[PDB]
């Protein structure tokens, strides 16, 4: 009744939730020194954060960079993501730009994923979508709040919204301020699982207090959880090896 | 700040969670075939389902078996527990001889905690209670439904009731029949944390779908949690040393 997405060997939205380890380098050579020390680790799918590339504003070296890494891993999924500013990011570029880079990168054929964020806007993510469509690209529309967890109904609501707009995969993540909140993040977290959702979605609760909602996605409903290689990529995180223990556990509880 | 649970080298209601394992021995050979298995593991504390002992009805018997058990766990803390068949235990015996055996076992020094359960009404518990404390064992007042959830506010009422009958340690176990039911579970248990609490509290919602409200006490507020040696003595419960690394992974978070 809902759809999976696939992407080379492995199926989001099926059975246990799947590893996302993300690759954060400065620099070219730490990049491909992270690429080569992930290739034959436990892990479904590797995220570019982009946003971290120190020269991320010249389209030609982050192809290079892209050619280079897409040959360590060759058939690993990979989503592509530059994480703007508003939502966590530590790069400032321009909208203009942010559709460039997307797209150009999307023209390679050598990203399966690729994130664009829903504050972006229906320009922006309109044409995202259906060029990434057009190169058999899965998009993860994101949302992120550092501050606050909005109310079920609105976490709901958003995720809807994410899902009109041609969404594979919605994704949201946001801060709890109490336990509750986290609970509240799980709440819509199955609502929208077992009565809204019509495919996978990825949710999260930050910080250590949320870390619980990166581990029970089996049981609530979140497809994809992220874990880190050597350092974060959004705070409560854990290394992906430990995630890979848990959630192999709790496959089998 | 609140009241804290010394037993021996053990502060329940501090850092992590600690960790229970049971031991559900027949005969006298079994049960320290499990004692000796559990001497130097990674947990806490140790409970014996003494309704599982088939000589149960002779005090003499569960005696000699406290005996020999204390030789090998002497230091180790040690819950006594008569499980009865009302809230899942395998073994009939009259309330009179409930009442004896509690009371007489308590009576040796040799156990550190006993389970007394909540529905078996007041005239009970007072008894076991008062004389438990003058022995100085810990007790543990407890509540299991293997049929559904309570809603919150009937489970933080129980955990209240149980504080205020003098509970060491008020428990209830729970079996969730939605997902939602496990969150109910974690939210009251956290309300309990953070408004009603003197002492630390158990909680924990049974079955594979309930898993993790055994995993993440720290942050919801439950400060002991099950772990299975062998095999389970209640739905949904996990092997101890795995259960040790993902509390201790989740203290540092
Ligand atoms: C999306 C969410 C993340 C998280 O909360 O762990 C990690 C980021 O790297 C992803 O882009
Ligand atoms: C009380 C709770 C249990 C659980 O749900 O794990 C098992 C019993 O052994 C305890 O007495």
């Amino acid at each position: 009744m809902k759809r999976k997405v696939q992407v080379k060997n492995i199926t989001i939205g099926e059975g246990r939730p799947k590893i996302c380890v993300p690759i954060i380098g400065k620099n070219k050579k730490d990049i491909i020194k992270e690429a080569k020390e992930l290739k034959d680790a436990c892990l479904d799918i590797i995220e570019w954060r982009v946003d971290f590339f120190e020269n991320v504003e010249n389209i030609k070296e982050v192809k290079e960079v892209l050619y280079e890494l897409r040959s360590y891993i060759h058939d690993i999924p990979l989503l592509f993501t530059f994480r703007s500013v508003v939502e966590g990011g530590e790069k400032l570029i321009s909208r203009d730009y942010y559709t460039t880079l997307n797209k150009e990168i999307s023209n390679t054929g050598l990203v399966d994923l690729i994130d664009v964020e829903l504050f972006m806007g229906d320009e922006v993510i309109d044409e995202v979508v259906n060029f990434a469509h057009k190169k058999e690209v899965k998009v993860i529309i994101s949302n992120h709040d550092f501050n606050k967890t909005p109310k079920k109904e609105e976490i709901v609501s958003r995720l809807c919204r994410m899902q009109e707009l041609g969404a594979d995969l919605p994704k949201i993540a946001v801060m709890p301020q109490n336990e509750k909140d986290v609970l509240v993040l799980l709440e819509a977290t199955n609502e929208m699982f077992k009565i809204y959702a019509d495919r996978p979605i990825i949710t999260m609760s930050m910080s250590g207090m949320g870390v619980i909602s990166r581990l029970c996605g089996e049981i609530f409903g979140s497809a994809l959880t992220f874990g880190a290689a050597k350092s974060v990529s959004a705070p409560g995180q854990i290394s992906f090896k430990e995630l890979n223990s848990v959630l192999n556990l709790l496959h089998k509880s």
